[PDB]
């Protein structure tokens, strides 16, 4: 275990190798940490767990810490695999120790593990538990960031925040606190974290953190449950979640595509030139979605004030890849944000109108489309530059 | 080079490496071959050439059988990359050669390379081209099969038909003939063929089967672009194209889905288990399609009177290999089947109705849904049991 | 659960989704199984268990097949987390359950689970264990038959054979027995599990099949512990193992290599038509290990009675994919091979030689290497085309 | 076109898809591009040409800058497929125009393109090509940086350094210059470039750099073969160059390895936690080579001033793909580091003995290796832990 801070001891555990979160939908390229954290005052209490991949080693590395029986509260921030997948194992040695969680965790719980005998105790807002030394813990509900049954606990003195998801980063390192760490790395998981699954939760996020404040707690850290410790500045976070919630983008274009003869790729590398040569300040990223990281696709187009996306017609609709990206993003519900359907076609076409129209399903704010026969000439690349050039003066943030 | 049949000489490409075609939706596992062919006669006609990555080996092999200036016609049965790749490194050795065709592959051809100034023959169903010997070659037009440049080339006296990509498989062998190979994997690449592939065009299959079978032309070989040459009982893949073409469908049931912690997998399980123990006549094939072959998914729903798709609910909408696979059946148009979508939920839902919906958009008549909330317990694994009974009596092609 | 035959019940776990074992070293393209089967006689007797992905549902689903305190006798023929995964955790409700196995089983099953304090009982060849009503159970020491732990269980009077490991395969289907499946599906999962597990034990396999008949034992099933359940016919999979284990080779050449340039795909594309012009008879595989499934490409060579493997000089050594699949190769031991190593190189090269005498390392009895310098031209590759058809002459099992 | 300077011109081709180099043994996560320079002075000089995926693409941008009747000379750097693939379909149009090139890159581009008859002018260091307007080429051998026929040219006046290969980096963006694109993503792209490519080169790469310096000759830009245009600062690619040529180290220990049951997992951790409670300086990266990225490890490798390598015994020998890792660190020379070889086994074992052999044979200084048998427990876990504690101590940078 490792000291965070005080009588409070991290009794997480570190995922080097883990590479698939949500399914094969979560791709997490520097691993990941499950934190988990044991405070030890007059009372003893746990909050929240590990994965059930890790769960045996859990219970045994507890075990070396305390023995399970002094054990006296459960804290439950949120009842999901990778946080609450080691409880069944854990309560099988403490069946009659306390719960605390929200009253959607407790539907949550039993929606798992089945053991609805388990002693559960409904916290809202406000509501306090003591630990002695002066010590209390202080629950705060966050509904739907991002579950329903989703809750941060706060305690004083030590001033720590235990966020769970929130703030939150799937980071792998053997340093524990964020000045330990590679800043921009670890700036990047963040706003992968950020972008992949908090985006449709975005209007829920500033009320609550405006209503957190309104509490008046000192933070010294904020404890999460994926990645590392805040202490160094521990608000910055909080402060990139503000900017990231209120609808984020920067001067930027993303363009994603399928093709099958990459006649939609040369589309799209035209496109990208006229765009450049129109408006200098936009930043420009393209991506083939069969051959890159669907993640990092989502990631850009998070930070990206417009896209272009791109298909060909196959079997009179689009490319399976590029329709199940826009059910995504349909989904993630990406806000103030303009895109433009494209791609080449063989005789009737009818894929490229049928993804506009799935973009404007997903919230786009849909220009013109740009459709091609086969593979584009010079004249015909003429253009698709054009294009660039039309989306680029209308894209525009400011005037030339 | 290879010969099929006195001067008919298989001039073509074996390709042992490739596992992707279509960009990356079709996935040749067995390899594949470019067939062309070079008939020397009094007149001398090279059928088709071989795909792009293998052009300069094409032209070389090509010039080592005979010099090139000595080549009279060039027949284009279909213009696509991987039978017209390498045309215009051929072309640029010997650009007066005529190249016979059907009208729109003269926009095909011309809408990939981009030379108008060959000299192109628009050729349509019973017209001849003398080559000497007393034989002639005959064409006959097959359009939206599976292009609407399609067509079919025959050969009298010889008694061969190159059919092109009809009656073809993606299948690489050092043997040439259907009777020198693996049966049971040539039936297997043949049938993968026409389920991901040629299924939408199966109303115009057996029409143009019959009206070839009007002509009265003797049939010794069937040599076509991808794979074997059939010469033993060569009508019997033609035989199987048209039980295919008729909604084809066996007594057999195809499960697939996608899951985040497995909670729809059990649902899934649970139904192919009230399936076998009501109707034992029906076989039930179950896949992961973000752990599986998507191709082999497709060609089991093809042989399936009916299939269930599984999906939980993520950002209020389906996830999206489910969504991107349902897109292409929508566009293979599957005729006579049904279907039922299921899946796990946590809160509201929704994905297992908007997946029902988009199944009967791609043609499935639907049964009810199945839904389930969190992990299937012993008593929702029950309902889902008896979920698979239901559809195993509604979908009975008999009685009991 | 499933009745195999009287009161022996199939209480096992189907897994359609499972891709990799051990690590990555083996794909599992058609899922698996992991029978565990329960003897309800006088006495009740646990027959091996299942994966530990599984283990929860494994002791449900025997809870609503028996009373756990029922179970008298727990026997394990292998103790591999596939058949001993779930244990623990059943053993964690009935830890006074005596347990039936090897002398080398107690250290391995020690080994994983560190609960010694379980009561085992070493059984030897010979041993018997009654379960009542005129039946009882025979065990037969198998060591490095694939583990020095494992054996296998008779029961008599039923004249079930439950050989845990040997004779099965990983074949997932909703159907229990090998006359209900498709049997070209079902050899082909045989013969892969055998070639790529079980070679380089084939000198104990017909010692011990010798052995096992000279007790004139009735064998009406095999029940293993992955697949299928033999009862029709069932010593054609015992004929199989006997086949396969004679140092089985087919007329039959495989040729693998990695390319950066596809130099060496020339060269292997251009022996390939040297062995066939020479030698008809022979059959010819060709696979880049890069691109190609590398359990085939070891089934392949299992079933060759030669191999030419090649690789370019990188860095003065051979490409990594090569080095990694000829060190497996050594671990196999393949017996009564010949090989030949060939490659292109830059300038100085020594790729080619390094793998000859890694190849010689593995086991192969060498031929002569080919070696070419960067593309090879049409003189070039008539020395590589060459160079098959005096491999072909050399290799051939007949004249002409 | 864009231009880098005065009368350069960037004719080069962007490639965002890129993913594979050198077959599949170096990935491109952030594409690539290929740089090609057309000067026009009184003379016309192209410099380079691109990959051969984009050959007709590289011609036909070429006419539209310049008649190639009027490209006066062709400087070829590297004949290597992604400069010189290009090649042939240019010399096809203009096959007069003269070759200027070292000795050993007239045996690298016939080794190809089978074109002897090619008007081939040998350079060597200091010879000069006069482009007139009072500017010239220099050019200055490289030999085996990175290939015998590589080599630089230096252009008097605009005082550009056209370095090939050298100082470049797979980095893909709009924008051509250095300053231009994020310059976090473009070092980690340099390093990644040098660590898994030019580090057995690396005692060549400082005489050469002190060679040129003593030319003094004014470098203002350095235009590479891949990725950015150094034009702001350019000598600090050269001066990262010199560090990385110097036995690179950084106070890091990688440890990666290969694992069927995840027991050398967990011996791999438990190692890493005794090294970090020993050394706190000491940064530790984790990697299960079955399911990272082949070159980031390698990276990090370059990176460290130790490793440790995990593998278990299968079949008396290693696993495939730690075999084949310690084959290409075999190839790629690492200097002045150190190793230890861990991992667990069955029974005889052997496979760590091995590891620790091949890693000497690499050229690392070999310490104690550790062994353990089936999967650790807490007392196995102690001195796993303990072994870690041994070698921070042993390679300690200094004291405590
Ligand atoms: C499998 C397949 C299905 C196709 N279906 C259609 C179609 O339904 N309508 C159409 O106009 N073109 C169709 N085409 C032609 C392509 O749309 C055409 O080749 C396009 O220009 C190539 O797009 P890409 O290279 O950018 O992927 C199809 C092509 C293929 C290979
Ligand atoms: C990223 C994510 C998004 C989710 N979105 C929803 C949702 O919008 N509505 C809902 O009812 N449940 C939602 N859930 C909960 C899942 O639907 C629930 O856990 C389900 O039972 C698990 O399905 P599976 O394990 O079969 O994939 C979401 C879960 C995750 C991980
Ligand atoms: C990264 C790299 C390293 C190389 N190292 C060597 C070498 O050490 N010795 C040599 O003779 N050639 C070397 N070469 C040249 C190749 O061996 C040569 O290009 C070969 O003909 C191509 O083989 P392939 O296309 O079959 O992969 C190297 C090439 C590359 C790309
Ligand atoms: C296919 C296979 C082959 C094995 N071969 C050997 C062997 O030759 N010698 C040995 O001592 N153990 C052998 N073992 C046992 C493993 O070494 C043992 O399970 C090890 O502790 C697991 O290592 P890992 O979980 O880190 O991959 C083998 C195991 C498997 C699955
Ligand atoms: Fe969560
Ligand atoms: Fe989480
Ligand atoms: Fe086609
Ligand atoms: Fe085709
Ligand atoms: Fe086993
Ligand atoms: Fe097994
Ligand atoms: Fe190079
Ligand atoms: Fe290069």
């Amino acid at each position: 275990s490792i000291v965070v801070k005080n009588n409070i001891h991290w009794v997480g555990q570190r995922d080097w190798e883990v590479r698939d979160f949500h399914g094969t939908e979560y791709k997490t390229l520097r691993g990941s940490s499950y934190n988990s954290y044991l405070i030890r005052e007059e009372k003893n209490v746990l909050i929240d767990t590990v994965d059930h991949k890790f769960s045996r080693e859990f219970v045994q590395n507890l075990r070396n810490e305390i023995d399970l029986a002094d054990i006296d509260y459960i804290v439950i921030n949120h009842a999901e695999e990778d946080h609450a997948g080691a409880l069944t194992e854990l309560m099988a040695q403490i069946p009659d120790t306390p719960i605390y969680c929200t009253a959607n965790a407790i539907d949550s719980i039993n929606g798992h593990h089945h053991h609805p005998e388990w002693n559960f105790n409904v916290v809202k807002t406000g509501d306090t538990l003591d630990i002695g030394n002066g010590k209390q813990l202080i629950f705060v509900e966050t509904p739907m960031l991002h579950w329903p049954d989703s809750m941060m606990t706060y305690l004083t003195g030590d001033a720590v925040l235990f966020s769970n998801d929130a703030f939150g980063q799937h980071y792998c390192d053997e340093h524990l606190f964020n000045d330990e760490v590679d800043q921009t790395e670890l700036f990047e998981q963040c706003q992968r974290y950020y972008a992949n699954i908090l985006t449709p939760f975005s209007r829920l996020v500033t009320p609550k953190i405006t209503e957190i404040l309104g509490f008046n707690l000192p933070v010294d850290m904020i404890a999460t449950s994926h990645g590392v410790v805040w202490r160094d500045n521990p608000t910055q976070i909080v402060e990139l979640y503000l900017k990231w919630a209120a609808d984020y983008q920067e001067d930027r274009i993303t363009i994603f595509y399928d093709t099958m003869y990459n006649n939609t790729r040369m589309m799209a590398d035209a496109i990208a030139q006229g765009i450049a040569e129109t408006d200098p300040r936009v930043a420009v990223k393209i991506f083939n979605v069969a051959r890159s990281d669907k993640n990092e696709i989502l990631t850009n187009v998070f930070r990206s004030k417009g896209v272009l996306v791109g298909t060909s017609t196959m079997n009179n609709v689009m490319m399976p890849k590029i329709a199940g990206l826009v059910e995504e993003m349909t989904g993630l519900r990406f806000r103030n944000k303009r895109a433009s359907a494209f791609g080449s076609h063989g005789w009737s076409g009818g894929a490229v109108d049928r993804l506009s129209t799935r973009l404007q399903d997903a919230g786009f704010e849909m220009s013109l489309s740009l459709k091609a026969k086969w593979r584009p000439d010079q004249d015909a690349l003429k253009l698709c530059r054009e294009h660039g050039r039309e989306i680029a003066r209308q894209w525009a943030l400011a005037p030339l």
